């Protein structure tokens, strides 16, 4: 992987595995979503972050702040197959004080051709109080110069599917699957649960018929709140229509949201 | 990932991945365990294997017979750490009618250093009525020209862990993590179980105080039964023993019914 000429964006190429494949013998929606991590924690090492906090800059550090997502947008066009080369670029850019973005344009790597996008929007927060905030202009200045300037969009289109608020599944829900649990595999290097499991756990939802006759389009997902190692989730989908669907994912005692998300399936 | 000059054995690289490591930011066993499947799935198709069946040879395709891992056996002596390069070789090698072998060294590209080794046992199983059967002379000889004739072991010694039989759990268990359930990220391109899950589940019943004071170096798991994937599962941990042992047993949830029985041999941090 390394930084493109202009040190605004960074690419790195990976190699399909035999495991990271799931019924069509193509890569899972959760294996995208890992190598879009993998390459945004690439590109931060690339351009002087720490090991210690990813994206960290010197203040956020003394004020005990962090970014975490706050939405995740994924489309795909072609899913690579096991053996497959795919090129992820990723970059970064500053939206005022509400919080930063990061794209990023998936390539199959022989042929130059667009297979897929995604965008997320990241905000900051406390890492005690869990206290989210405006981000400051101290701060703001300090990650400019790794941005580009003029906007970079991977979804330029004004209010489309990456930009639209997502509504709360009423019950009783079409489908559900109860009593998630993560295991260690399903934590990160801090012992917080990852953010694609959140993703595997709102398709779990999904029937296996409609993930046998169709291939995911569309994904968007709203972070409200974690999940703990010691929690346990309910997944809830309701068919809204291609095949679209509403999810919502809440711990299984008490209720309380997790996150929301829709999918947009088109038939194989 | 190449063969090596003989043609015997094949070797690979891998950069550890942000999201591939724990709490120590080091490589969990759960992602070695998945870089020794890949690399032995990668071996496989440089010596002419299909896509369409694991190493399953000629002969195996016409009588619907594929290979099952019997026994994993794993010992790491370093974990490679986020941004790492690993550099893993396997070979495979003929045990007579049982079945086959596949070993494996992990060293640290840099230093050339090995870091790890592990061993597993396969054994031949008709993939619909899934009964066991020795190797026939056919299948045999099939596979001869891409194994080593004289034995090469990555567990030479004549006292050695990897080939101990293993004992199974008593009720009560000190420890134990109810209701597992796979999902759709645990299932391998054939809607199957992926053998490292297993791993995964087994572990979760050590205390997560083990985890934080001491490091994994060896494990050894038999496989008995497949978890199917509305299976639910109950993982059961006993200590048996500065290094703590801990005798491990995988159920159904239901009836009791019998999927893995392992060993794991732990060091104090
Ligand atoms: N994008 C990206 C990388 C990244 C994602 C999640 C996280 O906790 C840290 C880094
Ligand atoms: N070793 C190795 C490769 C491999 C493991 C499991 C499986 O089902 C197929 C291939």
């Amino acid at each position: 992987g390394s930084l493109t000429e202009d040190g605004l964006s960074y690419k790195e190429k990976f190699v399909v595995r035999s495991y990271e494949v799931g019924s069509n013998k193509t890569a899972t929606v959760e294996t995208i979503a890992n190598l879009l991590q993998e390459v945004g924690c690439n590109h931060a090492q690339s351009v002087g972050f720490s090991t210690d906090g990813f994206a960290t800059t010197t203040t956020m550090r003394k004020l005990h702040l962090i970014w975490v997502t706050a939405r995740m947008h994924i489309e795909i066009y072609k899913y690579p197959a096991w053996g497959d080369v795919v090129e992820i670029e990723t970059w970064c850019q500053s939206e005022g004080r509400i919080g930063t973005r990061r794209d990023w344009i998936l390539k199959d790597s022989v042929t130059g051709e667009v297979t897929g996008r995604a965008t997320s929007k990241w905000v900051m927060m406390n890492q005690d109080t869990r206290r989210l905030q405006k981000v400051s202009d101290d701060v703001r200045d300090e990650y400019l110069v790794f941005c580009p300037q003029e906007p970079r969009l991977a979804f330029p289109e004004e209010n489309n599917r990456s930009l639209k608020k997502i509504p709360k599944l009423e019950d009783p829900a079409q489908y559900s699957m109860i009593g998630l649990k993560p295991r260690r595999a399903d934590l990160d290097m801090n012992q917080h649960v990852n953010n694609v499991t959140y993703i595997g756990w709102v398709l779990e939802s999904i029937p296996q018929e409609i993930v046998d006759t169709h291939e995911l389009q569309v994904i968007t997902l709203d972070y409200r709140r974690e999940c703990q190692q010691d929690d346990v989730v309910d997944s809830l989908t309701t068919t809204t229509s291609d095949s679209q669907f509403l999810h919502l994912l809440r711990l299984s005692g008490d209720g309380q949201e997790i996150n929301r998300g829709t999918t947009l399936w088109r038939k194989k």
